[PDB]
């Protein structure tokens, strides 16, 4: 719908019914009580994670939390090698190849990632798990990685777009704060822009990329409003960006402007309950960490493993009752607390 | 007695009889049936909880579980905010993310106190705010705060439990027994838990410490530390682990290495520990009557809402448990310890 060379999550599942069967099976295995590993391993399995560090978004740390906890509950012996990638400056600390890991948990936002993934796929025996993407790549139809896991960007963005198009009318002005340049921005961003422009006839005033930090969100917001102060809402593509943007609106005295979150972590939820963030799409966070454990389990039991898993979203607005937020938290952080 | 600047738990109550009286009272109210809130409140009280997450030890989870249920049974409206703490660096992310929840303006704040990093924050909370402060998992008041003590120190006394362990090891093992120590991460816990055991066992029983290592407070770290230790000193008769996760990592390490000769303990007696005890992989432990400290916090908060004096300190009770204890004994102990957390 927005990028060429990918399967839609649902498109994938519709094209390959077996994959729907597996992904459903995994969904159910992710919901039900832990069923421990049925095949003792001779030694620990070496699992390596590379994740973006020091984000205000708690997605990753909660993902590892819920992952490790489900691993433990499943009675799987492992060694976890975690890498904290400082907020951008190298990436050649993808030296976790030297680790000779059994499972590699990584991301795919840029091309700098693509090249490396193709390296991991065409060279090693290491099973690759791609977090925060759920739309498989067509070029890899012959050898797809072990699993794509996350909360589908297109869907979560679609739901937001829908809510905005429901609240605001035709010819509503808005600006967009992207993530850093890459896959996330393209999907999270252009999905919203296309829906809202073509279905609801809004008028995009401007759009800017950020450095994926709160500071950058703040700066970018300010610049955007300096150039186009007359918008009805800003659409942010991520937690930190949106939370910087919130400070920008606060400093500029612009309460007229609506702003969204994206993901519904703890920070966003506090902001929403404060009224600083107006709407968000909230991912049932722990499901994906728990899904990775289960996938790994089946693999060790020589059961077939789905290629894709996507977790559920819930729209959350500042008009929600604290009861609702509490229940969603109890659902979403049932492992990471 | 292994650190300076701290009041002993018994010493403190020996110093202040009214303080003992209050603590005895709290114990009584803890064991007895719920006597629900007298003076009701206009609003639901805001409580901010800062706990470490992601561990095999079920102490915190069960503490919360029991706390909320005793709160319910006392009928007190409350909102309960769990601040996610990432043991992942850095000090200045933690610090700000701790400062985040003081603009939350909570009635009560539940915290830990392990690092010097925590000290500065606690001191800030105490020096500059109205928020009533409950320090979980510490039972020895800081002498430098005699001007203005926290609302409550609550937990199970590290020195007492370590002594009990030290005594059992002292009873079983002869003089000149070689042993190694796995600490928690650096801090107050490691200091008391580790050095109380080391001092008692070295000085009273003439044991010999072969080595000692800090961990990162995780099971994997306990495993790595066990391996490293036994790599450098394979000749030890037992390892003394300073926490559940560390202990359970060490257990897997001793499994992987094939050292069934080396004895090893837990520290806390949670579910994982007990299951390991009964499996025979863990040898002895000091089990705490878990839910008492959760029920205590709940009471202290009640008494406060009724404008009654609350004791500065409360320490829950301990029971030694070995793999030679019958399932019945284990079941009685579980029955007591987990009466609320199930
Ligand atoms: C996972 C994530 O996607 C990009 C960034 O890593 C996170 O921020 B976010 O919370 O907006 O979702
Ligand atoms: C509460 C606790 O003390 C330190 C650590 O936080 C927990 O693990 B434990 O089970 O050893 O008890
Ligand atoms: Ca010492
Ligand atoms: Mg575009
Ligand atoms: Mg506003």
């Amino acid at each position: 719908m927005v990028l060429n060379g990918y399967w839609g999550y649902q498109e994938f599942l519709d094209e390959f019914p077996e994959q729907r069967n597996l992904t459903n099976a995994l969904s159910e295995a992710v919901r039900a009580q832990p069923v421990p590993l049925s095949k003792p391993t001779q030694r620990p399995i070496k699992i390596s994670v590379v994740y973006p560090g020091q984000q205000v978004s708690d997605y990753w740390v909660r993902n590892i939390a819920s992952f490790e906890k489900r691993l433990y509950k499943l009675n799987i012996n492992y060694q976890l090698n975690q890498v904290f990638t400082r907020p951008n400056a190298s990436l050649s600390l993808m030296e976790a190849l030297k680790s000779k890991s059994d499972y590699l948990i990584f991301t795919l936002d840029t091309t700098r990632h693509r090249k490396f993934v193709e390296h991991v796929l065409d060279s090693t025996n290491t099973k690759l798990i791609l977090q925060n993407i759920t739309t498989p790549v067509r070029e890899w139809d012959k050898h797809q990685p072990f699993l794509y896991v996350g909360f589908d960007h297109a869907e979560g963005s679609r739901e937001l777009a829908t809510e905005f198009g429901k609240f605001f009318p035709k010819h509503t002005y808005y600006s967009v704060l992207y993530f850093s340049e890459g896959y996330i921005s393209d999907v999270r961003g252009d999905t919203f822009i296309h829906q809202v422009n073509r279905d609801n006839n809004f008028e995009l005033q401007s759009a800017y990329y950020t450095k994926a930090t709160k500071q950058s969100g703040y700066d970018a917001a300010k610049a955007s409003l300096a150039k186009h102060p007359d918008v009805d809402f800003i659409y942010a593509c991520s937690t930190d960006v949106a939370l910087g943007a919130v400070d920008a609106l606060a400093e500029l005295g612009r309460e007229d402007i609506m702003i969204n979150g994206w993901g519904g972590g703890s920070a966003e939820l506090d902001a929403i309950q404060k009224g600083d963030l107006d709407i968000t799409v909230m991912r049932m966070n722990d499901d994906t960490g728990i899904a990775m454990a289960e996938a790994i389990k089946w693999d060790l039991e020589d059961k077939p493993v789905p290629t894709v898993y996507s977790g559920d979203f819930e729209i959350v607005t500042k008009a929600d009752s604290p009861e609702r937020i509490e229940a969603l938290k109890k659902r979403a952080f049932r492992y990471s607390d």
